[PDB]
């Protein structure tokens, strides 16, 4: 038996560009979004209905209510708040837990037993607070994690060596924020280790990483600072994750998931780590040997969450 | 010879959905960003970049200048201000105009000679405007028109009979705005006569006609009232425009063209209606036979249009 | 909830040109092979699955059982017999009867509750056959009828016209084989009626249409003398029925369906008629208008189709 | 520029498996298939196009003649003989080069200046008898390779570990025959080694992997010997092949490429290995850190081709 329905809490630009998305790929049959505002919702549902007679699935659209998620086979969560003028971290930290924390009791009333995809920021905190909320088994609520960090290390990589983003096997590991690292030790073009990518070719250097990698965390800066948010790159991270899950692929995607003893890094925190997705949800995490750096780093990144959590009361 | 290299100038909703759109379908190769503020435009093509490990089809994308036109098969113009406080249609209509100019001769500069697509409103008239300024054949550059009114005629149609709307097979013709008018003499599910679909059917009676156009009609105003703006459909309507000359299809779809004779309409407008196009723009206007109420509407339609263009002194 | 498996009875040249067809598009998750001779359905399965590390979707493929077709949404057989030296038209027709009687059973022990689509020939009666054999309802029953042969017109009026045949829109109609015949009072390019395009188009003329009819009427014979038998036509036929059940389209396509009173001929015959076809199988038979002409050629094509089952005691 | 026109010489089962793939995958525009049988190309030109009003993409497919090459992209050459009663491997060889070498010069002669794909078996020495016929230079004409070897393997894989198989990222390297070899050393799971892989997973073990070698070396023979002959599988190597150079993707596959120094193996022969391939041709071999084994089973495998070349007096 197979699910085609999807439900978008939140309908700002990351829940709509990755609803858009959806509509253009044909990931799924059935959408529902859902939105405090629900004029709003509404004139999201119609401005996508309006260009499926040139898209390349039939597909149901439109703005429900919480009811609507008993059947879902995938909610995906975007909401949230920002920071108000002389708010600290921690405060709007809270705000935005209580509102995962509303929004998941809502959606489990309506009987709901499918998966959750926490999309909202600070998305590995409030992925942990989704799946305690939530009651469910943890491998059936993730986060996107890092996703789309590591989409932008593959398209990185790919402008130094004029390769197919898409041969670039590489990962960032750890929060989806300031403590996140690229896991070099396990990179590897087609199936080149980047070791010997880098002597081979005199299109990319070992100080080139560095620079990746201040670029990959600097990225999301960026973007906000020329265009005021980012959204089309989650977009299609969260897409991913999506038809991984409903083509039930045993894809491995980085996303936010519980270490649960996997690495030796605190076992009680979401944080980004490839993990096995199929239409369960997650079937296992991958455990990568890391190098002494890159497990300091992971270490280091977990101990952030973990004190995130435990300054909320998690 | 095949081109496969798309310009986008403007980078406001409209044209940055039909661009994310296009990576999302894998619709070309060769994606170019414009737009007077060019971090934005850098900001938009690094945010599209980053979703591209995750995209069905290899990309290149980036933010360009006017130059970057000369190679382009396809410049889809969406440039264009606002109404300011106090300010009379005509004068604003002049507004747009100029900027069209200004857009084309700058397009011209670089040597394109490719298909100009204008989405700009309103889209009738600036398409004119971009004919006239380009120096171009009239089959060479083409407007949005009612393709998108149109999706909207066939998903409300699909709502009440329940089949699919790329089965639905009408459209909405004239201007893209408040003269636009249902085809009706001409409609077909599948293969058979809208007529006939409502004798058959006890989901569809005539009264429901009315109330489709009126909901055609009024669908703009209804998404802008609830979110704003529009953007999703027009963006999708886009991409079938583009996919039509780009995979050679000799498609036909209502777009804004220039009658020149084609309806006994006023022959120098370019006014929403049915056209072949293939990869070298437009190989004909469709004739199709109307019946009186619809010829008066084209007319109408028509002398609206002229009526402005002759105010704008085109 | 859907379901995403359709299983392959009969591995020949038009089983196999079908799955494949559907592993290149990607049309459903999982396919199972069904072949008396199992280690053929085994060598199909294994130079199927060979191509899927390049193929768009994760895919399950295999050689199996009857005992599969328990939870199958679709099962198609292809199944059937060659005519013998010597051996009337009735003897053969009477041999293949008893072939689907004896899948069509082997399928129904299973447990299999799903949809039934035959494309043996000849198929209209053979899916009368299985849909008695079934003990199904006649909506989760069916042929694949004149889809095909629609197709191929559709082909050849493009050829006249240069238009897109996604974009022509009339059907044959009756017998699959000598008594098919063109509808065109209901044909249309794009949403204007044949006979418009006609007086329009030099391009095509009256007399060009009995040509096609013609055309259409032979192509079999003329596959089958230059290239053995004809089935990659048919195997395209067979995924876009698969693919408007399975993506629970509400397509309309002419098909194989029991008449049951919905056109005055004989009700009690599976025929090629224009059908909504869902996740459920077949939401009712369209009811175009025909001429007197058709109307007379549908009796026709119907009484020889219920001649034929009378002689074969059904 | 860009090209969209494939010819297809010799319309078996292995040339008409990749046209079939081809149109249902809608990798190109336009088809032109070539048989020394022309009857027979204009009965699969006829069945192919039956399909396409049900298929993905718009197309032109015809049957056509040598001088239809001139302004094609891509040729891929199919043509061959087998083995008759009481022939010499060496005789049979020596037929297939003339084969290879007529077809060749016919292409030259049209004016043709694209990419040649030999697919005939023995694809190695074949692909270095058309390049040296061609008169082209070495990054133009390519073999298919190991390239379907190497998605058996990764489906073998794929089987023990149950991760898509598109995740799995090893190659079959040397000649497409009895000498070909697994390159372990650089084998990896998403971004893991398979050695990490072996160590984490209960499901696969040392042992699994001489098992899977001998599975791949076998396929072809295990196939034939259940339905006569392979095609499938190629056919969709060949399609991923034709679509990383029409889409310009600067991908990573395993080929028959000329060594030329590359590897430390014979330099005058084609052998398989990966190649970067984008729009014009192959960019460069890519060249992996073999260890002592496999380097050894290169060098045998390329001394063996060497000496079939030489024997041919090649
Ligand atoms: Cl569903
Ligand atoms: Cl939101
Ligand atoms: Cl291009
Ligand atoms: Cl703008
Ligand atoms: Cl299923
Ligand atoms: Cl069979
Ligand atoms: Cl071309
Ligand atoms: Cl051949
Ligand atoms: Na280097
Ligand atoms: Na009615
Ligand atoms: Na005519
Ligand atoms: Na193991």
């Amino acid at each position: 038996m197979r699910n085609s329905k999807v439900v978008v809490v939140g309908t700002g630009f990351v829940g709509m560009s990755y609803a858009y998305a959806m509509v253009n790929q044909g990931t799924v049959e059935e959408l529902v979004l859902l939105d405090i505002d629900k004029r709003k919702a509404e004139g999201e549902a119609m401005d996508l209905n309006h260009g499926l007679a040139f898209g390349p699935r039939k597909m149901s659209i439109k703005a429900g209510d919480y009811k609507d998620c008993k059947d879902a086979g995938l909610v995906v969560i975007t909401a949230g708040v920002n920071q108000k003028e002389g708010e600290t971290r921690i405060h709007l930290l809270k705000r935005n837990a209580e509102i995962i924390k509303t929004v998941v009791k809502n959606i489990m009333s309506s009987g709901f037993n499918g998966i959750l995809l926490v999309a909202s920021n600070p998305v590995d905190v409030l992925a942990y607070v989704a799946w305690k909320e939530s009651g469910l088994h943890h491998s059936r609520v993730i986060g996107s994690g890092t996703s789309l960090d590591t989409a932008r290390l593959r398209y990185e990589i790919s402008q130094y060596i004029h390769i197919d983003s898409r041969n670039v096997h590489a990962y960032i590991l750890g929060e989806h924020g300031d403590s996140e690292f690229v896991c070099w030790s396990n990179a590897n073009v087609g199936a080149k280790p980047i070791a010997d990518v880098i002597d081979s070719m005199d299109e990319i250097s070992f100080e080139d990483l560095e620079h990746i990698y201040l670029k990959v965390r600097d990225a999301a800066y960026e973007i906000i600072s020329r265009k005021k948010a980012t959204y089309y790159g989650i977009g299609m991270a969260l897409v991913r994750i999506t038809a991984a899950i409903f083509n039930n692929e045993n894809r491995i995607l980085p996303i936010s998931v519980l270490n649960n003893g996997v690495y030796d890094c605190e076992d009680q925190v979401y944080i980004g780590l490839p993990a096995v997705l199929n239409k369960d949800g997650v079937h296992h995490i991958v455990k990568l040997k890391l190098n002494e750096k890159e497990n300091s780093q992971l270490n280091n990144s977990a101990n952030i969450l973990r004190k995130n959590l435990d300054d909320m009361s998690y």
